[PDB]
């Protein structure tokens, strides 16, 4: 099992400053075919994460020239040349090359003090311990069955960071994270283009925000280029 290590935990900066974040893997992240799948995501304070960099070197569309991938092998570094007010948030590094894809611990960029594809998620669910939940993600602006498309489910707990939960593929290949102890079930409604995640036995540990994200094409190297706004699940 693979562990991403994000070196700076904090790294406060001032506007217009060089910024560098590092990520290091417990094993070589590379794939049987010619490829390291490593991504950099930005999460601004009140919002879902968003894709910055994929295939370790590549800027996703809309991402300004400030950002650069600059990694190889077991060691990768994201760099911002000139920091702007927009660039403030928590940065996560992500490996997609192995079976339980793992996120980095995060790095929070904060100011120094002084001197049309869309994914829609169902509403919040409050439930009692032992109960079950079914949350939905409705994709529009594209087709779930298009080659290369997939849907990842990722969970964010307070303080526990980002954790990968499950995946469904355009051929309806469904894979889960053994951490869930087979309590998860993915299903699909093709005509409504809606993917359903079901959690079977709930404890307070399962209380988190649940995001669904689209693994992009083979063009984006299966980086998650579009995210839902999240669904808050709360266990009494």
């Amino acid at each position: 099992d693979i562990v991403m290590t994000q070196t700076p935990s904090s790294l406060p900066v001032s506007l217009g400053d060089q910024a560098s974040i590092s990520c290091r893997s417990s094993q070589s992240i590379v794939h049987s075919n010619g490829n390291t799948y490593l991504e950099w995501y930005l999460q601004k304070p009140g919002q879902s994460p968003k894709l910055l960099i994929y295939k370790v070197s590549n800027r996703f569309s809309g991402v300004p020239d400030r950002f650069s991938g600059s990694g190889s092998g077991t060691d990768f570094t994201l760099k911002i040349s000139r920091v702007e007010a927009e660039d403030l948030g928590i940065y996560y590094c992500f490996q997609g090359s192995l079976v339980p894809p793992t996120f980095g611990a995060g790095t929070k960029l904060e100011l120094k003090r002084g001197g049309q594809v869309q994914l829609q998620q169902s509403g919040p669910e409050d439930v009692k311990p032992g109960a079950s939940v079914k949350i939905s993600c409705k994709a529009s602006g594209y087709s779930l069955t298009t080659a290369g498309m997939g849907v990842n489910w990722v969970k964010q707990s307070p303080g526990k960071g980002l954790e990968w939960l499950a995946h469904i593929y355009w051929d309806d290949d469904k894979r889960y994270n053994p951490s869930l102890k087979s309590r998860a079930t993915l299903t699909v409604d093709k005509s409504s283009s809606t993917v359903y995640l079901e959690l079977r036995s709930l404890t307070s540990e399962d209380s988190s925000v649940y995001y669904c994200a689209r693994r992009g094409g083979s063009s984006h190297y299966y980086a998650m280029d579009y995210w839902g706004q999240g669904t808050t699940v709360t266990v009494s």
